[PDB]
């Protein structure tokens, strides 16, 4: 039994990578250690992927230990799949396009130091062990956590120093892009957020180059995995009777009348080749007449066309505000923006932990059935309005948001950040300032890029950069980001966050004059 | 945005109806509230039943927030659940013979005045929800509860006022008809429940009044469903081969024998078929022979010929009561009416919250396996003993009571009944008086009607109406019905809770003399 | 309604078994009773086993009643599934082969005499049950606890005589066999522990003796079952181009060189016969070389040949001991045998129920995915080590040791037990010596036996009697057992416990190298 280590500095703290020791059976395994806290990052992928498919079952793990502490306790909870999440975010984009073999991650910490956070360590690992594993990933990538003291960018702050910090944010990328953002912060600029994304893209690439090294001197070999055949005849011949059809279908106004349309051409074009050949898989059929059409709108889009509801990419869909719309509680509210719509809570009782912010959603909220997602999206909107609440002895009492997405079309997390704003308000809670949230999208190609305001649920294939802000009218309170394409520079960055600034504004003076 | 209010007085309450604001995906969504208890109500129906389907999916959900009281927290709970049968009992009939769709009712309350229970405000709203989806129901229905005050009925009685009622019941009904009876009384006559049922019906009407009015206004269209064909063909040259001999192998009264004859007519019938035409999926083909012997059962009760087992109308099954069974316990008793048998243990120490019930339905009571409904059983079961459980003051022991369905072949619930009373006496609580419960069914065809006592396992399909009665000597303690068809008059429950009072003080003589 | 009791002294006390009055639904039931301890068993066992099947669903169920004790609360319980386990073991192998029926056992106490635990007394119903069920079932099976006090056995000691006792083991077998023993001990020799299961395999004869006339008076008619047909011929011309060429490949040393000449062999022989006949479920083909395959292992260890990866019967694999792996916990350790290994934590803070053992078996231990066994393995790998903790005055401190089983292919829970020894004394636990496990299997064939040390997991199908053995230097601490053959005599355990307890030194020998 020999270990194979490699160790670095990464600012202020030493990071070991420690593999081939233990857990010899997964596919890759590693045991990443930065100043005492080490988390034991392990990785499975199934060999061979089931018949066809359509879906890449990846899942991500994180389980804390109560001894890793010195401590007995006397799930998984809730912050565990959180970060569960700030580690699947980053890597689900860099499988391979039709990579379909299961692959789990699990993240176990091992031991704590109370200084030094495990997120960013499993986020390490992950990467650590994803790219040893020798599975199809385009790895690796890097994790870094940004402070704001001083007016100045930290590198991993402690938590601690964190206290003293006026920024709290994660970024995560591979060598010449960033992945994924997720952050809070008491109200800071666009350009100031956007300083951190970048200071922490480059201040972890020390991490992706250890991570690196230690893949030639230990990873195992590449997997021959191989795309999988794409039938580029059979969808050559659908878009040969539909393709132009359809481009012209999305010309057509009247809402229900364009759907009649589109329904024809997909069922004249599927009958015609089920009358030329047959036994064709309809379903496989109209599998690829969605690509085409949803390839008409992203073309229209980059073309200048209005979106698929008639809307230019800066328009924000129809605002709609009710304030103190129940009854018997301290503080409610009504925010409807379009589609998506969100009846939030306020009630007060004998800063976090004095602040709790519950999520609900419900599946009637997309005209649909099912069981009574509401977690990651809880957070996010509780991160858009912790910069807005009172110094605890401006007000001393715990207060409790509660959002019940009643409708869903857009980003029921923005909404219910809005709402949140509101409630408050009309519960009599001194916020600082009112809040708002915005979910926007990127679509790019090649040079040609397109920032969408309030992107619709159905426009997140347009979603090459998907990303929320959240804040009052003197800076951002919560940045959410989510890259799946390369390009897209720190300068087109600063772009989107501007138009991003515009529909808050915007929406914001819709709200406050609600609550006149 | 623009919402639909329709207000109304529904006696000492005022009750308003907003739709067509909120949850605008939904099939259809209404905010019920009376006097500041509102519950949002929402309902969405599956355009397209899966293929054949052959089973109803209807599921409600009630979910109670604790905001909607001011409070912040530190399931569904047991009360959540046992209100979403209060919900589901009544709306399931209405949906018409061969509905099939999805349907899922979520009822969430969001502002609570103590004094207003929700549950009435959460059933009317699921009713008007449904009306105006236009999902095919035949509704709409109304919900009242009824007490019992210085000896006359009072309509929607709050909280405290209950303090001082003798009885708390809930019907609820169409126009023409009460189809659910959900009840607890302190003892007494089935004409003071009968009056309280009826009155309540009529109290109601006020609310699908203005319910209908509303679907004037904003109803949806009715949707153009359609039935979905019945192969009366088929079953026409099934019943062509083995209605009759069936029907005469109902006469013979060895059960063992007649199964045999029966499974004769079966097969041969099934094999003949599948030798004139075949491919007829002998599992449709069985599937209609356990119809016409299912009528075959029907036509002889209603005629007057022996129950299945041999018992006529009014035959209570053998009982067999046995008190002192257990070793250990501070009370047990082994009560068991025919096949169906519960194990009954009573455990004192340091009314109800001082007075605990639970119920175990294990798999094998019905001699099957699975996993290890005594929910809604449970209660009732309670609410049968509850009238004679001594004034705490007279007895400062919290008690509780625990019930295991050792054998299940009629009534479990109302066997348990019967069990508690006498574990309670052999623990030595000084309650009232012994009281038991019966199971009851009512077939009814045209006029001519027969009302069924102790109704077996396998004869719940005869029972057009099947309800629960129990009590002492003096008068009724719980009283439960659910009606699927309609006609059934006043006059025909009189009579039906009269026989049920038979076989009750017929159960307690024989109780009453185990425990001399 | 008539019960049939069966009354008999089981030494020290009564033992009474009623059946015929309690769920007469169930395919057979008992209360079994003892000096006022009841445990009500049942049984189910469906009539006709899913087309085909291919495995034998056996589940029991062990629920304890709060009421039992005359108390009131204010699933299951770990102990319950714990118990539930002692009882499926023994009857578990009792099944003919080839039953596939469903077969639920469930087991609930109904009343507690503090002074006799209700495990065996369940163990009794279980046997009694299935015994009068007519299930095919080749029983039955008595069950019983040994202690130590005064260097003498005892039967069945109450839970203040374990007070005074140095052992705590229970066995349960035949007539003419003992199927399983779980125990606990303080530290005694192979020959003390062997004369515990002879003594109470002897003492326990009286209870399968009561049961055999029971069934006499009660028992109901023998299932006319029926093993179902086994294509005798199909495995027979697989074998014909198979059984020679693989008992070859066997002898081929390079691993990896094995499995290609076994995989040519796998793949030309289904080829061959798909090429003579077609349609023949490859499945089951490759089902029927998987078990010649398994029987020229079986083969060739019987004869003395070396065992899959090389080693003699009584080789074990190599080891390899870390102390001190993780920086913040208060003690840790990293224990491996071949490819099966353990990270082991030890916290302390302000015996048991002051020491709590924990164990966690995740997916990729085995190189798979799944969900993140784990609760049998725990017990046992504690009773392991509950011999040598300090006497609590000497140690005020409760402990607690996590094991994570990182990788597996032998016994995780007899290396937990290695681990949690080395932890505990990195974490500076006085226990009074280290401690080791180890998993041994027994393969016989008429009077050729082989005792196997350290087993693989893939040698699990040589376990005609499988155990497992953990202790000091100077006696054993824990010992398990399960034997699914006959013969074995109390002679051949002696030689298998001797050859386990050469492997326990050995292990030792290495550990107390390691922590020098």
């Amino acid at each position: 039994l020999n270990p194979i280590v490699r160790k670095f500095q990464y600012g202020q703290h030493t990071v070991t990578l420690e593999t081939g020791m233990m857990a010899r059976q997964a596919t890759a395994a590693v045991m990443v250690s930065m100043d005492d806290t080490a988390v034991f990052v392990t990785v499975v992928g199934q060999k061979k992927a089931k018949p066809g498919q359509d879906f890449f079952p990846l899942t991500v793990n994180y389980q804390e230990r109560t001894y890793a502490a010195g401590r007995i306790p006397g799930r998984p909870s809730e912050g565990e799949t959180l970060i569960a999440r700030l580690i699947d975010r980053p890597i689900r984009p860099l499988f391979p396009e039709g990579f379909v073999n299961e692959v789990q991650v699990i993240a176990t910490v091992v031991s704590v130091n109370p200084q030094v956070n495990p997120d960013i360590v499993a986020m390490i690992g992950a990467s650590a062990a994803l790219s040893l594993s020798g599975i199809p990933f385009n790895g690796p990538i890097g994790a870094a956590r940004v402070g704001y003291i001083n007016d100045q960018y930290v590198l991993n702050p402690t938590q601690d120093e964190l206290k003293e910090s006026k920024l709290d944010l994660v970024v995560a990328g591979t060598e010449a892009a960033v992945l994924m953002v997720e952050s809070e912060a008491q109200l800071l600029s666009e350009d100031q957020m956007l300083g951190a994304v970048v200071f922490g893209h480059e201040q972890q690439q020390v991490v992706i180059q250890n991570i690196n090294e230690l893949v030639k001197e230990a990873g195992k070999p590449r997997w021959d995995w191989q795309p999988e055949p794409v039938n580029e005849a059979l969808n050559a011949r659908v878009a040969a009777l539909a393709e132009a059809r359809l481009s012209d279908a999305y010309r057509i106004t009247d809402k229900q009348e364009r759907y009649a349309q589109v329904d024809v051409i997909k069922s004249e074009t599927i009958a015609t080749l089920l009358a030329e050949d047959e036994t064709l898989d309809e379903n496989e059929l109209g599998e690829i007449l969605h690509a085409i059409e949803k390839n008409v709108v992203r073309s229209r889009v980059l073309a200048g066309e209005p979106r698929i509801d008639g809307r230019e990419k800066d328009m924000i869909r129809g605002l709609d505000v009710r304030t103190g719309v129940l009854p018997r509680t301290h503080g409610s509210a009504l925010f409807t923006r379009g589609e998506t719509q969100a009846l939030v809570t306020a009630t007060l009782g004998t800063r976090t932990d004095t602040f709790l912010f519950h999520y609900n959603f419900p599946p009637y909220s997309v005209g649909e059935t099912g069981m009574v997602r509401e977690i990651g999206h809880g957070r996010l909107a509780k991160r858009g309005v912790l910069a807005v609440m009172p110094d605890m002895d401006k007000f001393p009492y715990t207060v409790r948001v509660v959002s019940e997405i009643t409708e869903s079309n857009g980003s029921s997390s923005m909404a219910s950040v809005c709402g949140a704003s509101l409630a408050l308000m009309d519960a009599g809670v001194p916020i600082k300032a009112a809040v708002a949230g915005i979910a926007m999208g990127l679509v790019k190609e090649g040079d040609n890029y397109v920032v969408l305001s309030d992107i619709l649920g159905d426009e997140d294939h347009l979603g090459d950069m998907d990303f929320k802000v959240a804040g009052s009218r003197d800076g951002i309170s919560a940045l959410q980001m989510d890259i799946k394409i390369e390009g897209i520079t720190k300068e087109i960055m600063q772009v989107a966050l501007n138009q991003a600034k515009g529909a808050r504004l915007h929406i914001l003076g819709v709200m406050e004059q609600a609550i006149n």
